[PDB]
């Protein structure tokens, strides 16, 4: 290299795109374990919990037992205030774990005491250290009771204050995607949706695909993404891409009017035969549903184990104006 280049290269050393995924509580730890095992690209995994038992069986690059003094390696018994206090007690440890992150993804299942209470604290620390802060959480199933939903919605309001983009997945809508879903599989299905949303979002940024995804562009869209919801579709039919995206756009997970969306993140995943043209069609389709002024970030990657199905992850941002937060859940205005 040359003097100019050598300098630049060194610059590239300091600069980067450090991404960290933080799973709080049992549901959050379960998600992290999966990401670590199946291997998530270009991202560090961090699991935190008050419950030492759940944490020890979890798998991640780093684990943080929060609230030692407060809970003594025990769970929060459903009390969000314990999770919040616990996270505060361990702020320094959490800070050390996500310290040099350019972007932090916070994931958990809202409704319990740990995830609900600590997620907002992790988010506050994430922004204070200057990282693009994104949350991807789930709301509980109706069958879990109103207390769990209230605590979740309150935690959702608190989280909303400290995140740059808050992606919310309504577990209850999973029953609209698979009507005859056996209760014993309800959480195994939610698990699948959570992983696809988080891994899908993370890899859209870190995984090499048929087209480059610029981190700066991702920042611009998510810096003020506000409240976001997802849509998931997949098809192996003649018009794989067309059907997949149609499924995503009509997904019950995307429970809101999207015409008033400020932006979107689109991740097209398919087998080795996936072309840029299919991905283009997915994006073209989505763009016609959103405001003509919305910013759309998209990518297309190859998923080794897909065979001949194309999957589409959609993330519509800035829909807070079309949603209302109630103690019973999210309601479309
Ligand atoms: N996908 C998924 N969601 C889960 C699972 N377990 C529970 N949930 C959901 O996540 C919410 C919070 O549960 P946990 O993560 O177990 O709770 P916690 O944050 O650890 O809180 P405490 O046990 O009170 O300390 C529940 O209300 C369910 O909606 C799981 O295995 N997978």
């Amino acid at each position: 290299l040359s003097p100019e280049d050598k300098e630049l290269l060194e610059y590239l050393q300091q600069t980067k795109a450090k991404i960290t995924v933080v799973g709080c509580g049992g549901a959050g730890n379960n998600t992290i374990t999966r990401l670590k095992m199946e291997g998530i690209e270009g991202a560090k995994t961090v699991a935190i919990n008050t419950d030492a038992q759940q944490l020890i069986r979890t798998k991640a690059d780093k684990k943080i037992l929060i609230g030692k003094k407060l809970t003594r390696g025990l769970g929060a018994g459903g009390n969000p205030k314990i999770g919040e206090e616990a996270a505060k007690e361990s702020a320094e440890e959490i800070k050390a774990a996500i310290q040099d992150s350019d972007m932090v993804f916070i994931t958990c299942g809202l409704g319990g005491g740990t995830g609900t209470g600590s997620a907002p604290v992790v988010a506050e620390i994430s922004k204070k250290i200057g990282a693009l802060t994104v949350a991807v959480v789930t709301l509980p199933f109706v069958m879990e009771g109103k207390v769990r939903m209230k605590n979740a919605m309150e935690g959702l309001e608190r989280l909303k204050q400290h995140t740059d983009t808050l992606v919310v997945i309504p577990n209850e809508k999973l029953f609209e995607i698979v009507p005859n879903m056996p209760l014993k599989l309800a959480f195994k299905v939610a698990d699948e949706v959570l992983i696809n949303a988080v891994k899908g979002l993370v890899e859209l940024i870190t995984k090499d695909g048929l087209i480059n995804v610029d981190f700066a562009d991702v920042k611009a869209v998510m810096n003020n993404g506000g409240l976001a919801m997802i849509g998931i579709g997949e098809s192996d039919s003649e018009k794989r891409a067309k059907e997949a995206v149609s499924m995503a756009l009509n997904s019950p997970l995307l429970d809101v009017d999207i015409d008033g969306a400020t932006g979107a993140l689109i991740h097209v995943m398919g087998p080795e035969d996936l072309t840029l043209e299919e991905a283009r069609e997915v994006v073209a389709t989505v763009s016609s549903r959103l405001d003509p002024n919305a910013t759309i970030i998209w990518g297309a990657t190859i998923d080794e184990n897909l065979e001949n199905t194309v999957r589409v992850l959609l993330v519509i941002t800035g829909v807070q104006s079309r949603i209302e937060f109630t103690d019973t859940g999210l309601k479309r205005k």
